[PDB]
């Protein structure tokens, strides 16, 4: 019944497509992990990261500056998994390709792969916004990827219906 008050509809085993705002679906559920779409250097901006960082009052970057002072930069398709800061279990953060900036799109493979870790997932279309990728490409991605129960959540019904039909 948490999904009882989202639109969503079954898309594999695995796979469940929700209509939404990721960070109120990931509150629906006590174990999830949360995906943040990020950058190397973890530096949030206005997509979901910046959602995630606001909703955290500003724990997130902090906490992500401090890793990326200790670890250094992400490469892309790499992930990591923090503090979950009362809106998920934990926050995986994710990096996915930036089209704009012509990275290799085929990294998303490695970035939804990084998911089935975790028991319960709730994800973003992961590059399908600042970073220019399409969502049905990023969708397809994560579809044949995904080995784990995972929720993708997408806040267009545009989107959602693009991906259902
Ligand atoms: N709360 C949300 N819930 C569900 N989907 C969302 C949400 N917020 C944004 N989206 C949608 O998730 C998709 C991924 O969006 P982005 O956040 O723009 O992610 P990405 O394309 O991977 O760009 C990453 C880059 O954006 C910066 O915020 C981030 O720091 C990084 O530099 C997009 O379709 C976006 O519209």
């Amino acid at each position: 019944m948490p999904l009882s008050n989202f639109e969503h509809k079954v898309i594999t085993e695995c796979v469940t497509i929700v209509l939404g705002d990721a960070i109120q679906v990931a509150k629906c559920y006590g174990e999830s992990v949360l995906v943040n779409a990020a950058n190397t250097h973890l530096k949030h901006g206005g997509g979901i990261a910046g959602a995630i960082n606001a909703a955290s009052k500003g724990a997130v970057q902090k906490e992500s500056d401090e890793y990326i002072l200790a670890k250094g930069p992400l490469q892309v398709g790499d992930s990591v998994l923090l503090q979950g800061h009362s809106l998920a279990k934990n926050i995986l953060h994710v990096v996915g390709p930036d089209a704009r900036a012509k990275q290799d799109v085929s990294l998303l493979s490695k970035c939804y792969k990084a998911m089935n870790a975790y028991p319960l997932v709730v994800t973003p279309l992961v590059s399908a916004g600042i970073f220019g990728v399409k969502p049905a490409v990023s969708f397809d991605y994560l579809i044949r990827e995904a080995k784990t129960r995972v929720l993708v959540v997408v806040n267009s019904q545009d989107v959602y219906k693009s991906l259902t039909i």
